[PDB]
């Protein structure tokens, strides 16, 4: 029900930077929560998963966590709400896997919270990208509240708040702005 091994807070600000460079990079850590639910009737939640899942050689974390979904995953009478904080949106390839779960498992829903995006001046990714998030995941941008929510729950604070870095906001603005283009249709 809980196994997350909460990080140290510089390799927090390492994997979770977001200057919105141009770059074909892959995640580390894929921190994770998983709610339940049921027909579904309104109103959340009740929480039955929380932890994380590590890229491996061959693997990229993406493929690890359906790995483990998969090895987990028991009653197809409920409806499960996933949500991911990752260093970048994902791949090409890890988006195709992805819309594949997606649509193996429809009583699945994902939310992907990145720090920030994978090369965003490519068209086939952003037309994939906006693909995605029509096929059952949400995208996101990583804000303050996701910050701090990821700070509380992932990460060995010791009591410190997250200090944002320089630029922290006008990094996060303009990858809100691209996201919301290309996610728009
Ligand atoms: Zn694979
Ligand atoms: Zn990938």
């Amino acid at each position: 029900r809980n196994t997350v091994e909460r990080m140290d807070r510089d390799t927090f600000s390492y994997n979770f930077y977001n200057e919105p460079i141009l770059a074909r990079r892959n995640t580390v850590w894929l921190c994770y929560e998983v709610k339940t639910k049921g027909p579904s009737r309104p109103r959340l939640d009740a929480k039955i998963f929380r932890g994380q899942v590590y890229s491996q050689p061959e693997h990229h974390a993406e493929m690890c966590f359906l790995s483990w979904f998969c090895g987990n995953q028991l009653p197809a009478d409920k409806c499960f709400q996933i949500t991911w904080f990752v260093s970048w949106t994902p791949c090409p390839d890890c988006v195709a896997k992805l819309a594949e779960f997606l649509a193996e498992h429809p009583n699945v829903t994902l939310t992907i919270s990145a720090a920030r995006l994978y090369y965003y001046s490519e068209r086939d990714y952003r037309r994939a990208l906006c693909r995605l998030s029509q096929a059952g995941a949400r995208v996101k941008i990583m804000d303050d509240e996701e910050f701090a929510y990821c700070w509380e729950n992932f990460v060995d604070s010791e009591g410190q708040p997250f200090m944002p870095w320089y630029k922290f906001d006008d990094n996060y603005a303009f990858l809100h702005r691209t996201l919301k283009e290309i996610l728009r249709n």
